[PDB]
């Protein structure tokens, strides 16, 4: 199988190196991280907690990460560039909350008893592009309430906040709800907007879980009980739409099997999703992705990373 | 978008219309193919040979043909004033010879009776350029003799023939070869020359392929032995260079998927030949071809036609 | 009147939303079109004919279409959103004939001119969601065979053709039968069937109309003899079955004056079709219609696109 | 003169003037005494002004300005005959002020054709007298402005 | 473009182009194909051409100009239809040399329009070839010369 052979065969194009984000689009930077490395990092599920890692496996510029003490059934694959993962004393350096391996309480975890215990090595700092020593997101302070939209039910637009900021990046929580629904973002996201977006719209926006009167959910009296301020209009930018354009075709993780990297193709696209359908396969299982997020990649990147890459079905 | 404004963004010009050969830049004759319509024409990959063809697609002054009782792979673009398609009928009429559908024998074939079958319309003869009702190129007679460059090979200059005229063009013909290195030209041609020109140029030529004893190549007498003349020399006409300057940027067919048309610049030159740059593309996908090429355009051809035009990427 | 308390009476709910396809359900877009606007559209009487039309009215997103220089009493009506009208110019980029109006000659026929004469508006391109702008459905091309329902007689599965493409759809015609027959679908009608469906079956299929040797009726030899490809049998999409059930309420387009838009009630299902009761009215007005059709509605489409709704009667 | 239907609401419709600005059009209804069906000016005598600059004026054929518009005309059994209205001179009634639209006064009827009547403000000059169509929106009977709360100017 | 008749002499007329060097004036008669009345730009969706200097280029009106100038357009009556000329693609004639024109050559029609032809000198370059109203007093038929007493050039 080759990309060339394939794109003569059926008359298409390949989305361009420069339609990517250099962190989808790099080759060049080998993987660092070997089997059995200890570390720290989110729970993809749970954005805003984490947890003890171990590398399980290592594909190309891909690891298999493996929650300690907990089933294997929760492995999950980050790229070796990702920011949701930080080296060994992280957590403790910058105020975030460890979830300590399966049976230990919080207090009872230090990572040199840890690596005693264990006989093993803690991943270098140097592999990690994030640490909490870059500048950070102008104007998003940790506290701060905007207005957001929840991602898993997209119709809705809701009173949310600031829980958390890495290095270049912060954490919307949805006031109250699950920590489930957080995510991660950047000043520029498209899916956040300063308290009072809904209002000028004309769009109902979604008060918190549980607000004591559901009904007369006022912004301003909702600052002052809370001792809160508002994210300043100032530090919220526009992300330009993305340049896909559908039949342009590319490399995806499969969602099924993340294991799995395949030929796929753009089949429809908006401002800044993309539209994913896997070549030969049912449309039934086509979906969407925004065009940022980190398991998207040019043609070519598995080959030139160490990847497998799946042919279409 | 508009070129207008692109060409004040970029501080640059267009091609101007009279750099272009009137067939490629002609846009105010209307498109009367239509869906279902049955034809003869070449096959752009034995361009020594005809098969009866049907419209599979109509987009502005272009269509896409498909060749009956084949696979719908083979399909290929051309424009509308094409002078390699002509009417039901035709072959019969100007003794060539007809490929039939898969399945049938060159002389089971009737048009009548393929009609009554099918329920289906010819193409009417009006819309076709080629009919083979305009006199012959001056000078070029079928079995007539020549030397030409290999186009597919360009370092080499080989004994040829003329085997098939039709209007103003004529088919040249390796002698020895199969009909896939063959090509349509008219006198004015850059890649012909008349018998003797390599010899009086300085380059050796290339003899026909398995001739008995090689480099002992002798003209006057492959002539007199194959009865035939050498083309006269008065007859090959000098077309001179091309006025197309690099920077220049005009409209062009993507080769990587035919369908399209995209905004181009001139990135180089020679005597005969551009080379096209897809705006906002990799110089990667940059390609050679010849200034008369029926695939590149003016500025405002996709425009006043009603093709869609890709805008810079 | 309103959908709340008439829900509450009856105690009744209504058809979701998520049952109808978008097209069917789509509210937000507004109706660009304007009295007197000329345009082009299939003839619903004749499905494979092309005619000009103008603007004769509006409501809410519906519009009433008029065949210039022929009866009003031949208007009809039309959602915004149909695929089934054309931008003026649309016929001659795409390779489609137009019947030109009343009085003229197919080749009299021009927009400039006909414009200028009128001091008549086209309606703009960008209000047509069928502009022959998207790349076909996959694997039905023009000249392909297939066997099909004759929705008008529906005991019959029939020798039948592709004759016409346009973005997403085609058009299905019966061999050697009038366009009276003909009808516009999707791959993933469950009207149409690939070639040997029937044989397969245990169904007889009925051959074209006037055939020699009917009961002899034989396939791949139909197909060699026209020269003809049978569309491949993974072209053929499963439609799932809808998911209306019995006395679920919505809107639906009265028939006998198609200007009305009715309260109505799922009387009865099939796998892709449903029984149409409109309440306050007769049993003996109930009828048959398909899941997809573009003249049922959910309950609040009418109020939401600012068209008159009939409450029971 | 030539004109056409541009426009339709509820019971009217506007009239257009075929090549002129929508200055000259007016909405009326099936009754109005200012339409005709095609062909009516010939077979009454009276020429007919076609579509400013069309090419060749007195040679202006219709049923070919159709085949050629793609447009059919109005059918004759449309246009309905409004009867005269019943006005007569020295009638007395209230009617909006031209000079000041804001103001009604007391009026009476100085004169009358088919169709229209001509206005007279009791105790001002007949020099403010002016024709008015019997249906115009703005002639109005005796007591209108003392039922809806609108001041009368009584005459001067 | 906007033009004037500034000559009458026999049966022909002077076209003048208004405001332009006269180099670019020409004779023609009623049947010219190159004349149309006043109007026919606007009707076949042509862009006109105005005079040289016209004091607002943007905004050319036919009605003001003719009223500003004192001028009457030509009738549309008087344009008359020239029938296309019957000359086919490689017949032969006697046609004069625009280059050195005391000499007339040896001839053949290398390509048509309804009005003009297309001249070749046999035996001469195809880049010496030039388009020529079918009218126009310097061609003639063979044998024009010798029964004249006029030398002919034969081919090259």
């Amino acid at each position: 199988w080759s990309w060339e052979s394939y794109l003569e065969e059926q008359k298409a194009i390949t989305a361009p190196v420069s339609l990517f984000q250099d962190s989808q689009a790099v080759t060049h930077n080998k993987n660092g991280f070997k089997l059995g490395m200890k570390l720290e990092g989110i729970d993809p599920q749970h954005p805003s907690m984490y947890f003890i890692l171990t590398v399980a496996e290592v594909c190309g510029y891909r690891l298999r990460l493996h929650f300690d003490g907990y089933s294997e059934c929760h492995d999950f694959w980050v790229n070796a560039n990702s920011p949701d993962i930080h080296p060994a004393g992280w957590f403790e350096k910058t105020g975030h909350k460890l979830q300590p391996p399966k049976g230990y309480k919080e207090e009872e975890f230090s990572w040199s008893q840890y690596l005693r215990s264990t006989r093993a090595q803690a991943a270098p700092k140097h592999l990690f592009v994030s640490q909490s020593h870059s500048p950070p997101p102008l104007g998003f302070q940790v506290g701060m309430k905007l207005e957001a939209v929840d991602r898993m039910n997209p119709s809705l637009v809701c009173v949310a906040s600031v829980t958390d900021v890495v290095d270049s990046r912060f954490l919307v929580h949805f006031d109250n709800w699950d920590d489930t629904y957080d995510y991660w973002c950047d000043p520029s996201s498209p899916y956040i907007h300063p308290v009072g977006w809904c209002q000028k719209q004309g769009k109902p926006l979604t008060p918190p879980q549980d607000y004591p009167d559901p009904d007369n959910f006022c912004w301003e009296k909702y600052l002052e009980e809370t001792g809160a301020s508002a994210v300043p209009t100032w530090a919220f930018k526009v992300r330009p739409p993305h340049s896909f354009l559908v039949n342009m075709k590319l490399e995806a993780v499969d969602r099924r099997n993340p294991a799995l990297i395949r030929v796929a193709s753009v089949e429809d696209v908006e401002d800044h999703r993309i539209k994913i359908h896997f070549d030969g396969w049912s449309h039934g299982y086509d979906f969407w992705i925004d065009a940022d997020h980190p398991d998207i990649h040019p043609a070519g990147w598995c080959s030139k990373t160490g990847h497998p890459l799946q042919p279409p079905l």
